[PDB]
DNA sequence: TGCAG
């Protein structure tokens, strides 16, 4: 098939952490989100650290995407899918029993471009000190990973919170799921999810540069391969109001479907 | 001496296992570090009269009547007193609130605040709502003063993130002195031994939030220590918690 | 008034 057919059939998905618990300038925010949707079009946006007045004017302005949310009330997860792009089939939210801080997985599965897409997004467990809780969130994703139909896509992205070895302390990824990231090349320029140095959005005491956004990826069991294509970091510009949009960068990614 | 002192402590008053001996260790404390400005939780009405009759150094400002409570104690040389308040916390389902005392220390204006948010593990919506409450009011304190809070935050991993994180200008004391791990924990149930329990469990509950006045330059804590980790006659410790000593470059 | 690594 010729260039375009392919270029038309290639994937985009965001995925950001908006902050919508830092209530400096939310609305100027939101409004600056929505500027890096109009200007990236995504097929597929993967959103945590939403709150309902955030996803309220979300669904006010972006009216050519479906929402559904992993909860009604306090933060919580997004997925936003393009009409024109994506048909929405199902939904569901599987919860974390041991999470103090109302943390799920939220899963829309879709079709795209002839092929079914099983799309995934969480906030898991924050912060250092909670390892144990975020490990084992990790592997209930992973197992969803591994168990979704045989014929799906599978694409997790979200806010894992994870951290030097974590992954590694359980044993990897498993077998057919990769981390885009890791796939592109393990590229120094867009490694760096949130970094307190080069953003200043939330003061604090010590520096430190994490990759906390991920997106693994694991194919059809069913059907050859697919690639992702070409990732970035977005967000990286100030707003009118003098802030970035978000405390965390944000990752634009493409894939070869 | 130029620098401000404080105590702060949760003296599980609701403990009435040797009530009085853990008062006495309390007052011994108190003699030794002789701080400028105390931050108690926890108090009841037999603890305070107690310290009342003996702590005669010091101004007392207790935060109810009855039940139990908070307090604020003034070193009467040092600190002159200007006035007092208390917020309530409109949604606590346990009496919180927040004591504030403002003074003036050399000349320069103190906003005292002190609270023990809400308790238990699974009260993190409520403390974390009282928590925003005391943010805001050290946010909002007089530019000319500067303002200190100590207390029995209860605060868990997180609790502080999921709000925004501390607004700018206002620090927290540990985090400031480069996160020491042996002034870390402050309610630890391996190294105390007053509560019975099977289970390990160590906290940072004991927390001091520090914001400078616009009217001086920035005041920077200079010294924290953990005091109380010693048994007193009775074998039993002073609290539950540890008490935080802390010193100011006023 | 139930950790952290
Ligand atoms: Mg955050
Ligand atoms: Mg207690
Ligand atoms: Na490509
Ligand atoms: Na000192």
């Amino acid at each position: 098939t010729a260039k375009s057919e392919v270029e038309d059939s290639k994937l985009s998905i965001i995925s950001w952490n908006v902050d919508g618990l830092d209530t400096l300038n939310l609305a100027d925010r939101a409004r600056g989100l929505c500027s890096y949707l109009a200007l990236y079009t995504p097929d597929v946006v993967f959103l945590q650290e939403l709150i309902p007045a955030y996803v309220q004017y979300l669904k006010k302005r972006a009216v050519s995407y479906l929402f559904f949310e992993g909860s009604d009330d306090g933060y919580f997860t997004g997925i936003m899918l393009r009409k024109s792009r994506v048909k929405f089939l199902e939904s569901e939210i599987i919860c974390f029993p041991t999470t103090q801080m109302m943390r799920n997985l939220l899963i829309a599965q879709v079709t795209f471009s002839g092929q079914k897409l099983y799309l995934m997004t969480s906030h898991l467990e924050s912060c250092k000190n909670q390892s144990q809780e975020r490990t084992k969130q990790l592997r209930v994703v992973l197992q969803k990973i591994k168990e979704a139909p045989e014929d799906a896509i599978v694409i997790f992205a979200g806010d894992t919170n994870l951290r030097d070895a974590e992954v590694a302390n359980v044993g990897g990824l498993p077998a057919g799921v990769c981390d885009v990231w890791e796939q592109l090349g393990k590229q120094e320029h867009c490694r760096y999810t949130w970094d307190t140095k080069a953003n200043s959005n939330k003061t604090v005491p010590y520096v430190s540069r994490c990759r906390f956004d991920r997106i693994f990826l694991r194919s059809a069991k069913t059907a050859p391969p697919v690639t992702p294509d070409h990732m970035a970091l977005i967000g990286m510009e100030k707003l009118d109001c003098g802030r970035y949009t978000s405390d965390h960068w944000g990752i634009y990614c493409t894939f070869n479907t």
